[PDB]
């Protein structure tokens, strides 16, 4: 009867909510995370504690103090795909993207950088400029210990990259060697920047108050303009230098242990980098969809979803894409968006199945937005303190598919950051023109 079905639905909804409630973080939990992060940030900056810090706070050699004109080549590795851009500084652009084969990401460094070199060759042919030798900026979206703007060693791969013979080596050297091995073109590699830094610079170009760059895409990281006096790893105390926090590695020394759920442990254990990038694994688009998948599998196991039987596709690693999380939460109310995703995953969902999936998506993405907010709040509060300002007015430049494309992440993230940053006026701007412009603007100064 109607009332039996209604009782069934009410009981099921209550059990789902009890499971999903584990993802909740109170304001005090976020403040606790924020304070621990701030302490790690201070530790990363100091000569005495840098080697023992989980948040490395890497000097970028991008400074506030310093431009050449002409054609500039920009490369981008580490986001999604490999990107080549021609930018004219006098800014006018030209662009091509290349899908990276699986064996290039997990084979040898030689294989990866040969592929990069092959892609540059393709781009130069398309624009009749393989004879041209240009200044090149390399957006390389991984933790790098810099000796200068144009020299730095890869500390470790992140986001599923596994290429052997790269870690501990000069990344600019790896690129130069590959270009030489091919011998098809010549480039002057003048700058290497993180994607956070490329974003901050490109956003700075539009708004001179931009002194923070943040990525919420495949991975999650931020950079900011630190006082040179506080950057102990670089001699000098005049002006500012951009610092790459590598905050994704927060928690890798156990700093998040009490906040980690079974789903987080499972994601971590099945990842290419177990025990590493734990904070990023709570937020990043490489992991968000997978977190949702594991939640759905728990609900299936409890007989709360899909009659307790999951499809082959739902039981496939990585099959619940982060873009599906965004699409599910974009549903207007008719459940059509949710139904389509679940249908393509080989499921036959009921209306309540769809509603439960939405609730699971909201739980994971809300926690991601709130965890991320504690990170940025930490950066912003530290900047306000360091600059001795009663009220700080700052612009944060942002890029990444999670931040840009999720229908709700942005709203939840902004509101939480603002709550956690007293006496701060924060303006958020989006990196509409890609990393390439940021890399080229850096190159235009660096090539001197
Ligand atoms: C000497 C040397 O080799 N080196 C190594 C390399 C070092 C370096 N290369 S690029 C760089 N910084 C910047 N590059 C481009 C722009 S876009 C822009 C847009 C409009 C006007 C001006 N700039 C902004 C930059 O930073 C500023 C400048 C002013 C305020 N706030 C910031 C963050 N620093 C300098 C020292
Ligand atoms: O791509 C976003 C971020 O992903 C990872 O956390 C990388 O370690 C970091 O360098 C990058 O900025």
């Amino acid at each position: 009867m109607l009332d039996d079905r209604a009782r069934m639905e009410a009981a099921k909804k209550e059990k789902v909510e009890q499971i999903l409630a584990e993802f909740q973080l109170q304001e005090e939990d976020l403040k606790k995370v924020m304070r621990r992060m701030q302490k790690e940030m201070d530790r990363g900056l100091r000569l005495e504690t840098h080697e023992e810090a989980s948040v490395k706070m890497l000097p970028t050699y991008v400074r506030s103090t310093p431009s050449e004109v002409g054609d500039f080549l920009s490369l981008d590795l580490g986001g999604t795909n490999f990107r080549v851009m021609l930018v004219k500084v006098g800014v006018k652009t030209k662009h091509q993207m290349y899908s990276i084969p699986e064996d290039a990401m997990t084979g040898t460094a030689e294989m990866l950088f040969d592929y990069i070199s092959e892609c540059i060759s393709d781009f130069l042919d398309k624009h009749q400029m393989k004879h041209k030798k240009l200044p090149l900026g390399f957006t390389f979206s991984f933790p790098v210990r810099h000796e200068d703007i144009d020299k730095g060693i890869l500390l470790n791969w992140t986001k599923g990259f596994k290429a052997s013979g790269a870690e501990g080596n000069n990344v600019v050297g790896l690129l130069r060697d590959a270009i030489k091995r091919r011998g098809d073109f010549e480039m002057d590699v003048v700058a290497m920047v993180n994607d956070t830094v490329a974003t901050m610079i490109s956003c700075y170009y539009e708004d001179h108050q931009c002194e923070v760059g943040m990525i919420v895409g495949t991975g999650c990281n931020a950079c900011y303009m630190e006082e040179m006096q506080n950057v102990e790893l670089v001699e000098g105390d005049e002006g500012r230098m951009c610092v790459n926090t590598e905050w994704g590695a927060f928690g890798d020394s156990g700093e998040l242990d009490e906040f980690l759920l079974e789903y987080d442990r499972l994601v971590d254990e099945s990842s290419a980098n177990p025990g590493q990038q734990l904070y990023e694994k709570l937020i990043g688009g490489k992991y968000m969809g997978e977190l949702v998948r594991l939640v759905l599998l728990r609900l299936v196991d409890e007989n709360l979803l899909f009659h307790g039987e999951a499809s082959e596709q739902l039981r496939t690693r990585g099959a619940f894409e982060t873009r599906f999380v965004s699409q599910v939460e974009s549903d207007t109310g008719d459940r059509k968006q949710i139904y389509n995703i679940l249908s393509t995953l080989g499921l036959r969902p009921s209306t309540t199945d769809c509603d439960i999936v939405r609730r699971a998506c909201e739980s994971v993405s809300t926690r991601a937005a709130h965890m991320c907010s504690a990170g940025l709040a930490g950066v912003i509060n530290r900047m306000r303190e360091s600059r001795s300002e009663d009220v700080m007015r700052i612009t944060v430049g942002v890029d990444g598919s999670v931040y840009k494309l999720h229908p709700s992440f942005k709203e939840r993230f902004h509101a939480s950051v603002r709550r956690l940053t007293p006496s701060c006026e924060i303006t958020f701007i989006e990196s509409e023109e890609g990393s390439g412009r940021g890399a080229a603007l850096v190159s235009a100064v660096a090539c001197k």
